[PDB]
């Protein structure tokens, strides 16, 4: 179906072909094993010959274990084609997932972006690889199983595949005649039921007029109906299994008739019968597992189209040439205005922000819609509906994607640690660039060093989850050891505390105001420290900002943020 | 467990006994079936051509058609007593439930009550009747195999009964080791995919940062972590298949070993072997469902002790001595406390309300505070928790249930209309006492004749849900013949909907006035119209009454009562 699939297993087609040709082999391995059933019946048991039963219990372990290994070798020679295609998938998902917008990462998919990694890119397989298994060995088995049937008893085999379309379609229409009596019988089921339940339903009309042995004399037929309708469903669905067996052993009897006359049969003896009747028994598990390669074969390439939906959609728009260096300038937002996407309501409105050179800015507004938002915006994470964010006199769509990341340095308590050795996450993305004795310095004047050291390892400990577990103050620390390494000119302080531990904030504060040397920040103001020692203030209120002047001044003018103050203290 | 429940099945006992007598001939005609094949490959197929091949062939069908003859005796039959007892047990069940207090009804338990009459009433005897077509069915089969097998080659049936624990216990060995084997490497697996969901979550830092490249490499071990995982996992997995074929082949392998030498070859000739396997192979689809006869004998009376409990639960406290024929007297609530069984705040603190003879007094509260609640009492739905009310200067406890019911017509919209043709509907547990001039009178007299003599039949008519389905207001028409046939001098005259129309509510209320005639009344007054008109006024605050008189005085003054008559204006 969507066969764009097929060059991702290109690549390793040598476990498809092993797989065919030791899952033929197992097919023939299990079709040469029934076919012992006649020198078994005839030249063993029968006759007496005791050699016979001598050779075939090596025959049958040797063929038990021939079964053996070609099942597992048809096994491990998928499983490693249907686990390195997996594998490629997988880590291909991982190139597309990880460089597209936030947006699809925001609210589109949250617990489902690792099932489209984890069990719909191992369905993938799991049903390909599953179907392919099943075409291909009762492909082997159930020609298998006709050359066995033709090659000892033709007359018997072709009476017998004659009559199987024969039955198969008589039992079909038995079943579907009493498949829709039953249904018109649990219909009216249904509807004596829903009579039952209008009987219930008026319990309190039925107490205060006192008809408790009316009521009760009226059910006495409802349930009689019930119980003479419930007895003609299973009247008519307990006939049913016995007619179809009854044509089946019709059938049955039918091809022991006919091997009487002499004409037709009695080629036959005691063991052809016994082979060519088991493997018709036989020959009905390789056509009903058969009949599903299809169905598993499209339910394995709807779970390809949703990786395919996956993959084969928006990239980020990298529609940037322009590159800088380092933000020796001010990052000004002038009359922009954006919108979630997936959403409608504007959450950030027109805005119209200076960020100065070497001076900081503090969005403050404890409302929760709109200062978030702005956070992203400098970092392209969520770009701007229409307007323009400049950047050193420039625009941020201009300017390429990966020189406006390494830009900006996004402090927040919440903030994600790589498994990996802390000097890794201190220069994550960096660990070439920066030498382990920046690391130690950046540690040392960020005030991480402290935690380090008191570790078992040091600064090579495994720092992620799964391995030690930093509490949020520490995780603050590293940001700050990350940001300080790096040396962003541009600050997001999300400043999400949410606690006050004793001395955790007296070495934050401490490292953030060491940070901010001349390091141009838009802050976040949660913290009434950072307030008071700011260059500016600017508030926002649903997307609108309306008092912009400095912490002194605007608290003179009423506004919102004197409000702030009256919300704050 | 509960052979409580076997005096319902002891009287219709004598259709399991048919129904065994049915069914153990189904079992031995399934096991003479499988032994035609002595007959068929010894004597008939190699040692001639002919005769036992015509002799077949109306056996096989005369098997068959014994076989479903005493496969439908014995499901009717079981289906007869599987239904007289559930019937027998759901009227059982629709004379408990009707009689209980309201209590239960409301939150206690909800259309489910229809589930404990329809699914969990025949569930106890469609898995306990299921559990004796297993213990009779398949208990008579393995009896009817095992004297075959024993008949037949005895001294092959103890080396091929020997060795069914040993193989059994080696496979659920080898079956135990490579399920904790697979489970060890599936925790693993949930490790390094659960680090694969780490990756995911810091997109928002790794875009910043600018780590991709690297983080794809973190990815590009980890995906192999979860690859060689899934190569191990399905080659732990698929290695336990084939050792347990090859340990059952180690059986067959020294079965036919066994009858190599010649103490047991003598007799061991092909139809003296193709019945003794094929009947094992055959005999542990027998043993497989007995299994599952405890386990089924207790998920079909599991279910009997989850309707006894209904059965048996605590029905309403008919404390009755007394009895009255007429209430001509005065209802009076005095300090009435009561809560809702299943309302932890109480619904009604002290009430002290009386209501005199020919009088009608109204329970104007448009807050919604418990008013309905109030009539509850008078007919005894939910017992007083603490107070008293007096009717006819005694309290409700003393009276009968039978005869307090008597005296009151619940009057509303939502009233129930019985699946009853308008003729015993209009007189709902009381048409042997009133003849069909009385209810002429009486709907004509309740302005209600235009609608039944506009129906198909008249006066005849199938009324109820999937009869003509009236609509609400013709409902609330005959509820008002229905008491007013009645002739109770107590009335709940609800008017709980506000919906009004013309020809509707003129056609009500003339009705209803025409009703109120001396009828010493209680009205829950959301209609302005008998506000008006009301002798008394009382409206419900929380859960105790504020204002107490005529509707002159109390409007006068402010209070609830007036703003709410505002509020109602």
């Amino acid at each position: 179906t969507f066969r764009r699939l097929w060059p991702t297993i290109a690549p390793f087609k040598a476990g498809l072909i092993v797989a065919g040709v030791a899952l033929i082999l197992n097919a023939a391995s299990d079709t040469f094993m029934l076919s012992l059933l006649k020198p078994l019946l005839d030249d063993g048991f029968g006759k007496t010959d005791r050699s016979v039963l001598v050779w075939m219990p090596l025959v049958v372990i040797g063929l038990m274990i021939l079964r053996g290994i070609t099942s597992y070798v048809s096994s491990y020679c998928i499983s490693w084609v249907s686990g390195k295609v997996v594998m490629t998938m997988r880590r291909r998902l991982f190139g597309h997932m990880m460089g597209m917008p936030v947006s699809f990462f925001d609210k589109q998919s949250t617990g489902t972006l690792l099932s489209r990694i984890t069990y719909d890119s191992e369905q993938v397989a799991s049903s390909s690889s599953g179907a392919l298994i099943t075409v291909v060995r009762e492909g082997a088995s159930i020609i298998g199983l006709f050359i066995m049937m033709f090659y000892y008893s033709w007359q018997l085999s072709i009476i017998l595949i004659v009559l199987a379309p024969i039955v198969s379609i008589a039992i079909r229409v038995v079943s579907k005649r009493f498949r829709n009596i039953s249904k018109n019988m649990q219909n009216t089921m249904g509807q004596v039921t829903t009579s039952a339940e209008q009987m219930l339903k008026g319990h309190k009309e039925v107490l205060i007029f006192g008809g408790q042995e009316v009521e009760t004399k009226r059910f006495d037929k409802v349930s009689n109906r019930m119980r003479l309708q419930g007895m003609k469903m299973v009247s008519a669905s307990s006939i049913s299994d016995p007619i179809i067996q009854l044509i089946a052993s019709l059938a049955l009897a039918f091809v022991l008739y006919a091997a009487s006359f002499p004409s037709v049969m009695d080629s036959l003896t005691a063991g052809t019968i016994t082979v060519v009747f088991s493997s018709m028994i036989a020959l009905m598990r390789p056509l009903k597992s058969l009949t599903n390669v299809n169905a598993q074969f499209q339910r394995g390439m709807a779970a390809c189209q949703t990786l395919f939906t996956i993959l084969d959609s928006e990239q980020e728009k990298d529609e940037g040439k322009r590159v800088i260096e380092r933000a020796t300038g001010d990052v000004e937002f002038r009359n922009v205005t954006f919108t979630y996407p997936g959403r409608d309501v504007p959450a950030l409105r027109n805005i119209n922000l200076k960020i100065p050179a070497g001076k900081t800015v503090a969005l403050v507004g404890r409302s929760g819609s709109g200062k978030s938002t702005i956070a992203s915006l400098i970092t392209r994470f969520y770009d701007i509906d229409e307007g323009e964010i400049l950047m050193d006199g420039h625009d941020l769509r201009e300017y390429t994607l990966a020189s406006l990341r390494n830009q900006v340095a996004l402090v927040s308590q919440n903030v994600h640690l790589f498994n990996d050795t802390v000097a890794n996450n201190i220069a994550y993305a960096r660990t070439e660039q920066y030498s382990r004795e920046q690391i130690e310095e950046a540690a040392r004047m960020a005030y991480a060093m402290d935690f380090i050291n008191k570790m078992d390892n040091g600064l090579d400990t495994v720092i992620g989850e799964n391995g030690v577990l930093l509490s949020g103050g520490q995780r603050q620390r590293i940001a700050i050891a990350r940001a300080l390494l790096r040396d962003s000119p541009i600050l997001i302080l999300d400043e999400a505390t949410s606690a006050l531990d004793t001395e955790s904030e007296r070495a934050i504060q401490a490292a953030l105001d060491e940070l901010q040397k001349n390091r141009t920040s838009l802050v976040i103001a949660h913290r009434l420290s950072t307030i008071e020692k700011a260059d500016e203030i600017v508030v926002v209120e649903d997307g609108v900002i309306v008092e912009r002047g400095t912490h002194n001044d605007l608290l003179e003018h009423r506004g919102v943020y004197a409000q702030l103050h009256k919300m704050q203290f």
